[PDB]
């Protein structure tokens, strides 16, 4: 268990680029971490994204969020060629990054209070 509730992380899911997140407890499972059906560790995260999104993410697809400029180092893990991404996706990623930068300046307690999602039945 490398991450705790309120920790800022980058998550790599589906076809999306490394995305700013906050580790949180799953509302149903009441844990922020678990071992999956394949025996691998996963963390529950909330994305700093337009549609309120949460996901169980494989530990290998999660990295500590040290700052927005860390993005180049994440790409370097795969390693002049650059991959494009839609402008609309970049715009939503920039808003999420802006939220993550504000969250990074807070204490873990402040961040949990400010950003944890409200779940409705
Ligand atoms: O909701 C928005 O306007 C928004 C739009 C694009 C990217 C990120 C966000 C915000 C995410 C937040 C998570 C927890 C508290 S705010």
């Amino acid at each position: 268990v490398k991450f705790q509730v309120g920790d800022l992380v980058w998550s790599k899911v589906g076809t999306y680029p490394w995305w700013p997140c906050m580790v949180s407890s799953d509302p149903q499972l009441e844990v922020h971490t678990k071992i999956n059906t394949r025996g691998a560790r996963e963390y529950h995260v909330q994305f700093f994204s337009n549609q309120p999104e949460r996901a169980w993410v494989h530990e290998k697809r999660v990295r500590e969020y040290k700052g927005h400029k860390q993005y180049e180092e994440l790409l370097a893990e795969a390693t002049k060629i650059r991959k494009p991404r839609p402008q609309r996706e970049r715009a939503q990623w920039d808003i999420g990054i802006a939220h993550a930068e504000k969250a990074l300046k807070m204490t873990r307690e402040e961040r949990i209070e400010q950003y944890t999602f409200i779940y409705i039945d």
